[PDB]
Parts: C-alpha cells; structure tokens; sequence
C-alpha cells in the first residue's frame, strides 16, 4: 500500500477512546517545533487538507525546560483560555529559542503584554481554575499517549504521524506528505 502502519504513521497499541480528533503535542523548547511552526508551518497546512471546521488541538508539554517548561504549559493554557494561539506563538518560540530572552515566568508574561493582552487580564486567566483544568487537560492528553517526545500528532487516538519515514530535501514536499497522511488517517 502507499500509505503503511510503521512508514508514514505508526499506530497506538492501547488505543485512547474519546481523543480529540487531529491532536498535536509540542514545547516551546523544543528545537524540530520551531521549525514545525516558523519555517515549515505543519499546523497550518494540516488544517488546509482537513474538511471544513474539524477539530484540531494543540498542547504544550512538561518534559521540556524544567521549571519554565511548566511555566510555558500554563501560560499554553492562558493562551488557550482567551484565544490568544495566533498572537503568542510566534514571540513565544523567538523569546524561548531566538532572542533566549524568556528566562521566567515574568519574561513569558512580557510577551503577552507585548502582544496587546492586558496585564489584569493575563494575570486573572494564569490565576483561575479555568486554567488549572486546561493545563490538567493538556497534561492528561499527554500521558494518555505516554508522550516522551515532540512535536507529535495523533489522529483520534489511534494513530500516531512518523515524519522519520518522509522525504525532507524540499521542505514544502514534507510539510505536504505530513499533511496528506493526517487527511488520510481522518478519514480511516
Ligand atoms: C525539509 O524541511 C525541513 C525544515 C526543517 C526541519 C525538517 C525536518 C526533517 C526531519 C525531521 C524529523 C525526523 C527525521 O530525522 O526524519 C523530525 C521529527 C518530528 C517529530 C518527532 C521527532 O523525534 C523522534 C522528530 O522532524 C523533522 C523535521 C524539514
């Protein structure tokens, strides 16, 4: 077949029921994510190949950068709970791996001021309960799939994208065989 268990995906030997549809793992840590968002926007040519108002998920990770990774994992969630992805991204991975100007809590919160979020309200969202279960939820997901490393995406639980067994001299070539495996899973 074109498309085989083990080449371009791989597939859960237990199975997550009720998982989010198109679900994608990453750190603001990490090096290949960098390069999943900025250069090669893997995220974003999903969603181009997916049928019209499908659910995709992303969630920051812990095992990466210690305290401030966890930092970054509730700060995902302050993005999350006011709908902020779009603005925060990009300054968020340049802080953490261009400029290495995010060094604390307080440098992450920069960002967010920065990037037009009012300081009571950044402060309200890192502070309620709201965003305590939305960091849980992001935890759980993570450990349901037993995640030890990223970037990472998962298709209703039960498979998981191989870019290991993809073809990386044209990064557009990539992102696009990336892209046309999650079509293809969704639609298994
Ligand atoms: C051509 O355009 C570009 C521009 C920038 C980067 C790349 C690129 C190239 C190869 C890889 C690989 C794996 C491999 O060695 O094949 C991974 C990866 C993904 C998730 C988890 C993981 O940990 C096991 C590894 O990400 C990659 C990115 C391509």
């Amino acid at each position: 077949a074109q498309y085989e268990d083990g080449k371009q995906y791989t597939t859960l030997e237990k199975p997550v029921a009720g998982a989010p549809q198109v679900l994608e793992f990453f750190s603001f840590f990490c090096p290949h994510c960098y390069q999943f968002e900025e250069v090669l926007h893997i995220s974003d040519n999903v969603k181009k190949k997916l049928p019209e108002g499908v659910k995709m998920t992303k969630y920051h990770v812990n095992f990466m950068g210690g305290d401030l990774g966890k930092d970054l994992t509730q700060a995902w969630a302050v993005a999350m709970a006011l709908g902020v992805e779009d603005k925060v991204t990009v300054p968020l991975f340049e802080g953490v791996q261009k400029t290495q100007t995010i060094r604390s809590a307080s440098d992450i919160r920069d960002v967010f001021i920065n990037a037009g979020i009012k300081g009571e309200e950044y402060d309200a969202a890192w502070n309620s309960f709201v965003v305590k279960s939305l960091v849980a939820q992001q935890e759980k997901a993570a450990a349901d799939v037993q995640l030890r490393g990223v970037p990472a995406m998962f298709v209703n639980g039960k498979y998981q994208l191989n870019p290991q067994g993809m073809d990386t001299s044209n990064m557009d070539v990539f992102v696009q065989q990336y892209a046309d495996t999650v079509k293809y899973l969704s639609e298994k």
